[PDB]
């Protein structure tokens, strides 16, 4: 099966469908993503540098922010963003 | 785009992609159902019951578990399911 899912076009996370090593690469919409830390079975990562402040998108809406820039491929969850749903 | 989103086959809930109505009747996946309470833009409601301490399964995968029996076209929250990811 699939490494990952990317649910909308638009989003900007990528949700881990296994356990996903640091350093793994990831094809998504025809690009390269290179994860920077492990992440967990279904955990969001990255596939865009996320400057702070500014929205994580997922299922195509703004979902939340980022309380830290963060950086394509890493870990994104409850330590560098917030929900807003 | 549509109004919710069944993510995997798998999946026991669906995303609403807007603010959806006490009412609302849902058709995806070959699956209908009627909505029991508002569910507001990017959280879950319930494709099927799900009972005590069933899994939720999202993304195809168990995320987490029921608090109490949950009823087909439910608000799927923190109030009656625990995330475990």
């Amino acid at each position: 099966g699939m490494q990952y899912i990317k649910i909308h076009a638009l989003d900007n996370v990528a949700v881990a469908l296994a356990d996903l090593a640091e350093g793994t690469e990831v094809s998504v919409d025809n690009q390269t993503v290179t994860l920077r830390q492990d992440v967990a079975r279904g955990h969001k990562f990255a596939l865009t540098d996320i400057a702070k402040g500014a929205n994580v998108i997922k299922y195509g809406l703004p979902i939340g922010y980022a309380l830290a820039d963060i950086a394509a491929g890493e870990h994104v969850h409850a330590h560098n963003t917030r929900t807003n749903l």
